[PDB]
């Protein structure tokens, strides 16, 4: 029997020189990321919505044009919900899908839903459309980079759908696709032939962003099976900033703050923690102020840094992919 499910437990980065970490900050563009990957997301979005399926067909299409070879799989399904039986749709886009192991960023796509209300619309910006584009401003930045997988160790994205509550959190209204996906991951042999692997052994570690987007974010490091990797965010982060490669930063106001956080955050890692995958959790403690209000929007996001956070999440999975 393999032990190949148990590499992820000693799998070392290739740490970036100060050379490549330059060309890493300028090879990103906040700009572009704003324009064409952010924008186009910041729209009513609810489970079976038509936002919802221009949010996808969007998401497609910007990972669909990168010379990268990525599969793209939607996984639809149905679930009883408050509103009565309702269909969903994960995207998922993997790089050498029988690639026995793969880093895996994840983020949520649906904006949780409320009606108009004085003729606002929820659009959820740090929930999660700005995570959103940072995971599609990722796979542009690194593609020429990315293509060169085309450790058998390779890179998955995961945009869920149904992470937030139709009605107020609670155990069977909330995390609809991550729920689904989880236990359908668990239960696929993998790689393809698999007598006893799943899917869920395959992922290294499970990067989740959400959240992101308000000024002086701190991002506690929650979990200790998962605690060398804060640590390398700590130290990329550290590093970019001694470079002078971020914009409007201090370490004093560091991102990546090596304090603990005991309690349970509901959002998507969960099904994956609570079956034995990896988590590093890219929700910062405290949540934006505009969490969950009309006020998360395009207005009050925080532009550089954003910029600087996709410039420590590209070197981190380069980093971890050996790239
Ligand atoms: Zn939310």
């Amino acid at each position: 029997a393999s032990a190949w499910p148990e590499e992820k437990n000693y799998h070392q980065p290739a740490i970036l020189n100060s050379s490549a970490l330059r060309q890493i900050a300028e090879g990103t563009s906040i700009s572009e990321m704003w324009q064409n990957d952010l924008q186009p997301l910041l729209i009513e979005r609810y489970p079976g919505s038509p936002g919802s399926y221009a949010a996808r067909q969007h998401i497609m299409q910007r990972i669909q044009r990168l010379q990268a070879d990525w599969v793209l799989e939607i996984d639809t399904f149905l679930s009883q919900t408050p509103y009565g039986y309702r269909s969903f749709s994960n995207i998922i886009s993997t790089l050498n899908p029988t690639a026995k192991r793969h880093l895996v960023l994840a983020c949520h796509y649906d904006s949780k839903y409320f009606s108009h209300w004085n003729n606002r619309v929820f659009v959820g910006a740090t929930d999660s459309a700005v995570p959103c584009a940072m995971m599609l401003e990722l796979a542009r930045a690194l593609d020429k980079k990315l293509l060169s997988l085309k450790p058998d160790l390779s890179l998955q994205l995961i945009f869920f759908d149904g992470e937030e509550a139709f009605l107020h959190w609670s155990p069977q209204d909330s995390l609809y696709g991550s729920r689904h996906l989880a236990a359908k991951m668990a239960s696929t042999p993998h790689p393809p032939g698999a007598r006893g692997t799943s899917q869920l052994h395959g992922m290294d570690l499970l990067v989740l962003l959400d959240l992101i987007g308000a000024p002086n974010p701190t991002f506690p490091n929650f979990f200790p099976n998962s605690a060398r990797w804060f640590e390398r965010l700590q130290a990329i982060e550290h590093e970019l900033h001694e470079l002078g490669l971020l914009k409007d930063h201090s370490l004093e106001g560091r991102y990546f703050q090596n304090y603990s956080y005991g309690g349970v955050i509901q959002d998507d890692h969960i099904p994956f923690l609570r079956r034995g995958v990896p988590v590093l959790l890219l929700i910062p403690s405290p949540f934006p102020e505009v969490w969950h209000t009309m006020d998360d929007n395009e207005e009050n996001l925080d532009e550089s840094t954003i910029d600087n956070l996709n410039k420590i999440l590209q070197v981190f999975v380069l980093e971890y992919l050996h790239l």
